[PDB]
């Protein structure tokens, strides 16, 4: 579909046989999420943005479905404030930027 | 164009008179540049992102162009990571993700 950018590109997503709401985000290179106790194994690290760092958990090859698209790839989980989608799954589900 | 997003979305912004390099960034409802000069009156803000608040000062009805197209919106000054440009201008241009 296309989604215009008048509020936040809010959409449905199913990881770990769950919904949520996550966030479509062209500036992020790879996809962060709300703290959820995925099983496997994971790594820790720090990512950054506007106000500082947080520690995140890495799991990889992760499948998350994005209305109705499935994909496949890197997650970061954390104590983000918003599920956020980014470009290592968005470019996935054949999204692109257009103006 | 059709922006894919295998890469980082930058493109060249035009400001104040300057280029600069800047990120489009569908997760940002606001355009946030790094520490610089712009001309007018501005006023103290405060901006949330992953890490926390940090402190901006927001510019009002500024001319911006990106990538050829005009703009005129607020602009936040501060310490940024990366120079955004947020959904607040991203509307202006005509911006929409699809997939
Ligand atoms: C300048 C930071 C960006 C560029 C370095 C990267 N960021 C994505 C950006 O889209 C964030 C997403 C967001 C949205 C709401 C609340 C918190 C974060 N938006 C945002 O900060 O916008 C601010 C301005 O406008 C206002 O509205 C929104 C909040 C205000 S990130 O989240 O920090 C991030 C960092 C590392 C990674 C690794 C894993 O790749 C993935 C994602």
């Amino acid at each position: 579909p296309q989604i215009t950018l008048w509020k936040r590109p809010l959409v449905t997503i199913k990881i770990g046989g769950q919904l949520k709401e996550a966030l479509l985000d062209t500036g992020a290179d790879d996809t962060v999420l709300e703290e959820m106790n995925l099983p496997g194994r994971w790594k820790p690290k720090m990512i950054g943005g506007i106000g500082g760092f947080i520690k995140v958990r890495q799991y990889d090859q992760i499948l998350i479905e994005i209305c109705g698209h499935k994909a496949i790839g890197t997650v970061l989980v954390g104590p983000t404030p918003v599920n956020i989608i980014g470009r290592n799954l968005l470019t996935q589900i054949g999204c692109t930027l257009n103006f």
